[PDB]
């Protein structure tokens, strides 16, 4: 298994969801970015592993629930078995990461992308080692009920550029957004 990454789309107030959905209107090209990022793979395996919380899983339309082309792993303590459409289940992140190097996944997996739950984000960011945060900055206030943990700029450095990532401001449906990538080694 390669790299450990987190991806998120945050609004001005640092909101990531509103009643189990996006605080803002659907932004196509942004969804496109989410998709390509988490899907494209290479060295160390062949396919990416997407780790998400229970609520995150259910937050995705049933239509494309099992994110096509990625190994889907749900994190929960309540669940006894992975929800319909899901591939693997884990009790926690440290449990989920350990899984990634045992026979079952070790060869198969490249990158691991954390995509959901404020609690998952929070813990991942705390995870010791090399990590990158792929953040989409939605440049407006949106009514939220769930938020993204504060990023400690004392350890996370915002990179000047990243290959494949547009560094200028985007706009869709009258909403302007920016792509940012932060890296850390702890
Ligand atoms: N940058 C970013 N943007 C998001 O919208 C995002 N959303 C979440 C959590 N919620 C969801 C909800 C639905 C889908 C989804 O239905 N994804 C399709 C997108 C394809 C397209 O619409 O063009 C996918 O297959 O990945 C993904 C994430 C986590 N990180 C994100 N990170």
């Amino acid at each position: 298994v390669g790299s450990l990454n987190c991806i998120v789309a945050v609004s001005q107030n640092m909101g990531i969801g509103k009643n189990g959905d996006l605080p803002w209107p659907p932004l196509r090209n942004e969804f496109r970015y989410f998709q390509r990022m988490t899907t494209t793979s290479s060295v160390e395996g062949k396919q990416n592993l997407v780790i998400m919380g229970k609520k995150t899983w259910f937050s995705i339309p049933e239509k494309n629930r099992p994110l096509k082309g990625r190994i889907n792993l749900v994190l929960s303590r309540e669940l006894k078995e992975p929800p319909q459409g899901a591939h693997f289940l884990s009790r926690s992140l440290d449990d989920a990461l350990k899984l990634t190097e045992q026979p079952e996944l070790a060869n198969k997996v490249d990158m691991v992308w954390i995509v959901g739950g404020s609690s998952v984000y929070k813990e991942a960011m705390n995870h010791p080692g090399h990590l990158k945060l792929f953040v989409t900055r939605i440049m407006q206030d949106f009514e939220s009920d769930t938020f993204f943990p504060e990023i400690d700029l004392e350890k996370y450095k915002l990179l000047p550029e990243y290959p494949g990532v547009l560094s200028d401001v985007q706009e869709e449906k009258g909403i302007k957004y920016k792509f940012e990538v932060y890296e850390k080694n702890d």
